[PDB]
């Protein structure tokens, strides 16, 4: 799954919201997030989100996995 790190934060809007064929993007505090059970690896957001600052979770260093489970945590509980 593509997932949020850190680049995003509180840097312009929109080119990922709208792209997503399952809606899956939602906020933050700052930043948007994006649940990634329900992201289809898909890719897409990755392309035009600037330097992909959407990271596929495991490309995501461990150190943002830290997102990855808060961006879970979101959505889960
Ligand atoms: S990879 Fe696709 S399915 Fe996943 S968050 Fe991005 S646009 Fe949505
Ligand atoms: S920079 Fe943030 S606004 Fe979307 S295009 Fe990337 S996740």
């Amino acid at each position: 799954a593509y997932v949020i790190t850190e680049p995003c934060i509180g840097t312009k809007d929109a080119s990922c919201v709208e792209v997503c064929p399952v809606d899956c993007i939602h906020e933050g505090e700052d930043q948007y997030y994006i649940d990634p059970d329900v992201c289809i690896d898909c890719g897409a957001c990755e392309a035009v989100c600037p330097v992909s600052a959407i990271y596929h979770e495991d490309f995501v260093p461990e150190e943002w996995k830290s997102y990855i489970q808060k961006n879970r945590d979101f959505f889960k509980k």
